[PDB]
């Protein structure tokens, strides 16, 4: 199944956002990651990926297109919008294993409040 999350200067949860900020996949699933306004990326949040994941950087500006392979959860940002908040979250399967390692990771205030955010849609 192929899924896609933008990247806007604003949206409902406030200025620099992922939307959706959560989203659940299946493994082998893609997410095109879509800077619909200028100026934004999409990069792993160190720390904030599973055992076999790959981190990963995307030119500004550019749609990026992830397969998401290995189960568990990941933390995205915008590498530029970081200190801000511009953060998402990309649950890869069921009962995601390093859901007590991601929730540890370090992070901006504005990025750990809208992680906590994310995380929790989720249900975890
Ligand atoms: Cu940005």
């Amino acid at each position: 199944a192929d899924f896609e999350v933008h990247m806007l200067n604003k949206g409902k949860d406030g200025a620099f956002v992922f939307e959706p900020a959560s989203l659940k996949v299946a493994p082998g699933d893609t997410v095109t990651f879509i800077p619909k306004d200028k100026g934004h990326n999409v990069e792993t949040i160190k720390g904030m990926i599973p055992d076999g994941a790959e981190a990963f950087k995307s030119k500004i500006n550019e749609n990026y297109k992830v397969t998401f392979t290995a189960p568990g959860v990941y933390g995205v940002k915008c590498t530029p919008h970081y200190g801000m908040g511009m953060v998402g979250v990309v649950q890869v399967g069921d009962a995601p294993a390093n859901l007590e390692a991601v929730k540890g990771a370090k992070n901006p205030k504005k990025a750990q409040e809208r992680l906590d955010a994310a995380l929790a849609a989720l249900g975890n």
